[PDB]
């Protein structure tokens, strides 16, 4: 049979994997090796597995699974989400090329695009990707890539993938989408015209807060270049077989995890929207979200991340996060535990307040990654902390 | 006490490591986490461990140990040896800069320098680094780095680190040395004036054929840039904590392994030099090596790698590797098992024979990574195969 | 706060665990050590962690979590489910003691009780535990333990835990319940009067088909004896820290997994009950189950295991399992993949047919462990295979 | 070829292992699975791998390697050294049987034999096994097993394996030898007439202080019973595949480790014997050892463990261990780090002083497990601490 014909939950469990033919072992073995042996001089030349830096059976299973889930031809695992992004863009671009990027992107990605790319002669124009006309207006004869993230932090704004793909393609560029926030269970950019999808598997795909890693999915021709040039000759961004095996294990529960994350998040978002100490709640599942209908067409679920603004600015946000007893203070997302952060007092404390404001980070903004706990316990913890903070 | 005051074997065992203060666990715990939690808003801002992509306690132990062993200030672990090299060079260089590199370098490194760097506007001049005058003559006002490997494949030629460091420094450049072949047990480039040392830990440092990884050692100021810019904003070349833990475990036996590798290799090299079917033997421990005295000053042991040429060219080399029963056919080195390869029929089969010849790869050249088996068994296997092949 | 006060899903995620105080690492570190160090002679005497055979911080987290989930005082992890059972019974019993056991128990447990115990002078009487009067009638002055499993293979019959606990206690014996089939998410024997619960974590608790292990939960006084005598001085049945860490990771999703297993199983059970080629379907969620109302009081969900009888006996059962394309042929249960077996042709093939019949294993009986795939795909596979087999 | 024909170092590296046929992976894959799948009903019956509790390809490699190294037919891996011992003895013995055991045995083994065995109707007579006549005099018609350890703590006394084997066999009993202290590199009890060898792999065989585990080696007929009855139906003492893989990795360096341990230990023993503050030194490599010549015939090296008595009794021993700066205070042995303990103040502090004295534990006795550090550093640390303590 062919895994690409089964339902999505069946694919989550089985795609890319099968019992070991030699032993019958059901779990994918951990091929924690650096060296592969040849039977003869002739077999060594013909292969020219050889070396985990080229490929590995455990990692291959993960790559094939994620390719099935994103409806792409091929996958390539990497050492980190950032390595997935930079291996992709450094494979595609050289000195003199140009990229149009969303401004509302992950912080580390922004640093790569704003400082590292221009030092290699690759220029980047940042635009508001919620306005597809700004993408069009920034495209140049040298533009190779349009780069977007959706939903995007810190207010969970959206980008219309299908519309942007059509613009990029008419002007001769590829569209790369960072799909980390959604996972393939909730959004499928390649089905909407994107050429390449990248993820930090560190978040939902692994889901267990114990793996740093990335994945790239796209056409075989591109993935072959990302592997044999990008990984081999540029970043050296290999995923270890053990991390691939842990990610395979974590992704087995992706469907049931995303369903529970999103069911919990919708309940919490509605609680916050009814709370008179909370000025704003940013969540694609609330009908007041400015791009609500686009989200309903593009995403199968509204996600597990919420942002919200607490009354009273910086000191209220600090008092709030210092008053939670169950939510844990951390900067990651997509884990089984609920995580909370207050950027203005945590990650962006040395940034000038007016510079945070232009970046959409108000003094009272809190970001919540909703976990698998009972939502009543999460709501009770938030209610306890909000009441204290105000 | 201070680990930097003890003998080298003591440092191999103990440097960078101590019993866990919280539990007393002797083994370094495997901190297989992506997320680190803060106790309050204030602690989260002060730290701005946070995230394994920034650092991790297991990986920190490995970095500190290797810094002690190379007599450097700081270490930085990476996803692969190639990532150690490219994270280093992409941190140091930008569009318009220049590198002088040895020509006799690892194949993948050559591909990065010959094809990837120039596409980022970084030019590279390749020279014969056994001739320090060629390094001097190639240096330009824009030269930021001189890059060398010693010993170098395929004939185990050497580079005079101290002399080259003095030339590089007089002309305002840094010297980067790939010390993979030797390990810090046998050669210490920083003590001879190199600025930065890189290794593929995939070889001797781990030693067990089950980890792909790299390490960078140098001054704190540079390592901080390689970590917070190179890894964070360019390659995303993180080492996983489990790979760091395996490398810590493998390096515990580095001293006893290198002693046995080199004792075995010297016996095998002398056997091959006495064999009338073997035209040449390349090994720094043989007094006929063209740079023998330099090797005796620069290396504490002559290493575990041998190359040799079998009579009868391509078909004899193929028959030989097809006739071994104990040596395993593979392209890695530094494992506990003896590994053998015949480049002209394996890795370089589609390369034009006259192009292999200019690269020092003759049709009869065999490379041997000597393992920890009884040398009598290795010699008997080689003798059996050589006699058949001729 | 106290984890014992939160909801059950919150407890699944958080109980027994917290961020590492020394580093903030969110994931429980893998303390893969054999040795623990003391700061002084005095600290070494006071502790007399010391040695993973006594205890280990990773394994302690798992033990504490499972104790919370079963509402018991303490937990003890073991090398296998069988070791959990034998460490328990060999701690409790000595030469001259007696056990009353259900006859419908796991095969390996039956072998221990029928052959191993009597060779140590410990006698066992087997009874039909669906009939509590048979338990009472078999109790002797020497009876130390009543041992039950519920639901029990092969027809998923039940045992009334509360009623049996009252009988055992009136006659001075302890009740031990193997709760593997249900997990603490679906049944809590200690809340119904059982004294000790054992599990094979190999099944649902880990859930990922990659760990062999057991756990014991009960009063602190008993668990201390099971640890310091049973494990230390009898079975030497330690769980490795890595297996404990994997089980901690697997149990994070126990609630969402059990919900999906049981939702899928109920759909499949109803499909089979409507199928004219299927003579019988054994599933606690079907109202025709002989102990249906007891199951509704004692179990929060009817479970993920189904047994059923296909028309046409031995050859139909063999043709059926040889015709599935998605279900995998295996003898375990509780994995994320759907597993199927036909005992009469697989595990019990050399047993006399009339001896299988008395054991409740008819020639046409199939056992199904329902996984996390789309139930429509599982049903389509079963329908395809049943139609072929008949 | 056949691994049993090669030299011992070659066997250490290669025995039981080969490149994976399906992939060529050189490292033995980690088959971290609980479940094995069958291709058809017929293959499932024929096998009746099936289940890691029966066997596993990773663990099988370790078992085969250790069988080669001990010159035995078959091996069986276990959860701990204690499980290797109890699985062996509980397989061999039943109610009414008798064991003659050395008195100078590992503490936990003594507890099993003195308290657990008699509660199962199995009687044990303890004798001074340095006097083979005491073994003979204690044998009864019911004696099934003679059990010995050599060298034996706390004074490293010896037992003449060959002489004791002949006595046991003439009287119809099996000889079981715990060979943990020596490893197969230094002593081979089966070659001297022992029937079964057990080890705690926790010590030298793994060697890296990060695995708890055991191994049993003997005839195929016995090992089959220890596996299919002892492990399956009594102790449930399975080794996890990951622990087996780590032990395979650790044992690769067994030969070079034992050579360095013993070279270091002999230097340290001679230093201590020349020290006027040290009243006695117990080490088989010193010619004053009471069984020196027996040790030279039976052991290829004198081992890595030393015991010694410091002048000044209990308080001097406590001051000494509180004054070391490099040696670590711990109760294990066979690790790469040097470990030290003072039983009278650490492990035996609540034992009556006259009861320790009869057990050979004087108030001033120190036990040292010599590691792989520079021996000059170990000697300097001991000298520093001894001078302070006196
Ligand atoms: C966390 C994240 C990344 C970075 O991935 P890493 O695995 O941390 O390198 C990139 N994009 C998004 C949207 C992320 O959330
Ligand atoms: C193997 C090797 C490398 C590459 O290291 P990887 O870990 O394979 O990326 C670089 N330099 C030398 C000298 C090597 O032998
Ligand atoms: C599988 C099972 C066991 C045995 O557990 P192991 O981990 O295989 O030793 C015991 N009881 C039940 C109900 C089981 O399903
Ligand atoms: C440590 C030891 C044991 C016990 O082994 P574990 O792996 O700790 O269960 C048994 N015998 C000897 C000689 C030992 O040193």
């Amino acid at each position: 049979s062919d895994c690409r014909t089964y339902g999505f939950n069946t694919q989550i469990v089985h795609a890319g994997q099968q019992p070991d033919p030699s032993t019958g072992a059901l779990s994918t073995p951990i091929f924690q090796t650096s060296t592969f042996v040849f039977d003869s001089a002739e077999q060594g030349a013909a292969r020219f597995y050889i070396y985990t830096r080229l490929g590995n059976p455990t990692t291959d299973a993960l790559e094939k699974k994620l390719a099935v889930l994103e409806r792409g031809e091929a996958g390539l695992a990497t050492a980190s989400g950032i390595s997935a992004i930079t291996t992709t863009l450094l494979t595609l671009c050289q000195q003199g090329d140009h990229i149009v990027s969303a401004s509302a992107i992950y912080g580390c990605t922004h640093a790569f695009l704003s400082h590292s790319m221009p030092k290699f002669g690759i220029n980047v124009s940042f635009v508001d990707a919620a306005k597809p006309e700004e993408i069009r207006a920034a495209m140049r004869p040298e533009t190779k890539v349009v780069y977007i993230e959706t939903p995007a932090n810190p207010t969970l704004s959206l980008v219309d993938i299908e519309t942007v793909a059509g613009i990029a393609h008419q002007q001769g560029a590829l569209l790369v989408v960072d799909n980390t926030f959604m996972s393939p269970y909730c959004q499928q950019p390649l089905q909407l015209g994107a050429d390449i999808v990248v993820h930090s598997v560190t978040k939902y795909i692994n889901g267990h807060g114990d793996v740093i890693g990335g994945i790239i999915v796209g056409k075989q021709e591109f993935i072959d270049q990302a592997r044999f040039v990008g990984l081999k000759d540029i970043t050296g961004g290999c995923m270890s077989p053990f991390n691939a095996w842990l990610t395979l294990r974590g992704v087995k529960t992706l469907g049931i995890r995303m369903e529970r994350h999103c069911e919990n998040a919708l309940k919490i978002a509605r609680f916050l929207e009814g709370h008179p100490s909370i000025t704003r709640v940013y969540y694609p599942g609330l009908s007041s979200h400015p791009q609500y209908e686009l989200g309903q067409r593009q995403m199968s679920l509204p996600g597990g991340i919420i942002s919200f603004e607490i009354a009273g600015g910086l000191e209220a946000g600090r008092r709030m996060i210092n008053s939670v007893e169950l939510c844990l203070l951390a900067v990651s997302l997509g884990d089984t535990e609920t995580l909370i952060q207050h950027p203005a007092s945590m990650t962006h404390s040395p940034v000038a307040p007016e510079e945070r404001l232009k970046a959409g980070i108000t003094d009272g903004l809190i970001r919540l990654s909703v976990g698998l706990e009972d939502p009543e316990d999460i709501i009770n913890d938030l209610e306890h902390a909000i009441r204290k903070a105000t």
